[PDB]
């Protein structure tokens, strides 16, 4: 008996200074990315079309702080001085539930990338036969 399936997500992250922007009290100004990829059961990148809508949650500071987005790989482009934490609302399809997760932002790698498993309902067949693509169900 089984009412779920987990299956992992991994998020990507690069960021880089832009030294045309001034530094705001010595830090500098990076341009950083957020995407999100579905692994299938061999550890390959698939799009993660399990999601109908991605919103990043920003430090309430931010112009735009709440950033909706409906296409994989639901890039976010942004631009900041200090490494503020996130958090990552991703939506299932059928309206299956939201999962919330939080991502840290750090400056001392170029990219870096983290996984999280999540478990996912069988109870919407739309979801179900997507679910197909990415492992057995």
């Amino acid at each position: 008996m089984v009412a779920t399936v987990k299956r992992t997500i991994r998020i990507k992250t690069q960021q880089h200074i832009l030294p045309e922007v001034p530094p705001v009290e010595n830090f500098p100004v990076r341009q950083w990315s957020i995407e999100i990829v579905l692994l299938d059961d061999e550890g390959k990148e698939i799009p993660a079309t399990i999601f109908d809508k991605v919103i990043y949650h920003l430090h309430p500071t931010f112009a735009n702080p709440n950033r909706t987005f409906t296409d994989p790989p639901f890039r976010i482009e942004e631009q900041g001085w200090g490494g503020f934490p996130l958090d990552i609302s991703v939506f299932l399809l059928e309206k299956a539930g939201e999962r919330k997760i939080p991502h840290d932002l750090n400056f001392l790698q170029e990219s870096y990338e983290v996984e999280h498993v999540i478990q996912i309902p069988l109870n919407k067949p739309l979801l179900t036969e997507e679910l197909a693509k990415s492992g057995s169900t």
